């Protein structure tokens, strides 16, 4: 439980740091920016908002290789000790 | 074999509920809306029919954190239990 | 040795598979229809050939599912069961 | 310690020669062809360099397939074998 606090935060705090970025260097307006971490992190990579400047290219290489990490283990941690749980409370007979 | 019929019926609500929620805010045809919350679940991304709405957006972000867990626990068990010893089968000699 | 090379000939045949779907449904050249069945079936997802038609969707979806579980597995007996011992070797002093 | 130097290493390799190759091959400039490979092999995939080649495609597929096992694995060792020792350590009393 204090576990899943840990990497909420920590996966909060990783967003926070891409949406500052790439509204800053990329231009987008923060919601995009946030949309476009995300999108990132979880490996979607829709495309749309992708980096058009090397300093967003080259930031965008290293905040995945970080991030991924962290972003996967709490989408993790989430399925396994939260979602998993629940579903089968909602079985017992 | 009820663990893999419980996955499949979560993943149905979980496709069922995106493409509602598409084709209602982002005004896509039904089955492209299937089509964009399977190939955003799965992480493909292929970016054709992303999000153009903020609304759209952050569902989207709350919908892949929520639902990445469920789509890949459901093709992790089909693969494990269900492919994997079927291949099995078709080498028995 | 046996299971990579059953878990090889089943990605070839999946892959096949897609190859000729994509070419006949979607119109792609078979070079391109390949590349996209791997780009799907991995995750990766650029988008250049995503399907135009309604069966080239439905298929996706279901291929997708399908496919994504053996063409992973491959990949990891592929790193475990190979690359891993052949990089160790290179090693030894 | 010594694992996870090498594959720093074999991921930086590994890159390397994705760069090189799209930068001939596609003509990106370098730094397209470096962020294009990690892109790729993270399996992100935004799709803005894809390649329009058939040797850009073939060569892709098999750098996916070659590729995505040595970059999760050190992805993998990162995020086992450092960021959560790291987090740990600052969170003790
Ligand atoms: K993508
Ligand atoms: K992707
Ligand atoms: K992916
Ligand atoms: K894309």
């Amino acid at each position: 439980d204090k576990e899943f606090q840990v990497l909420f935060v920590l996966t909060i705090l990783t967003l926070i740091s891409g949406t500052i970025f790439y509204s800053t260097v990329e231009g987008l307006r923060p919601i995009d920016a946030l949309f476009f971490s995300v999108v990132t992190l979880t490996t979607v990579g829709y495309g749309d908002f992708s980096p058009q400047t090397d300093f967003g290219k080259i930031f965008t290489i290293l905040y995945i290789f970080i991030g991924i990490g962290l972003v996967f283990g709490f989408i993790h941690k989430l399925a396994v000790n939260v979602q998993l749980p629940s579903i089968l409370s909602n079985l017992v007979p």
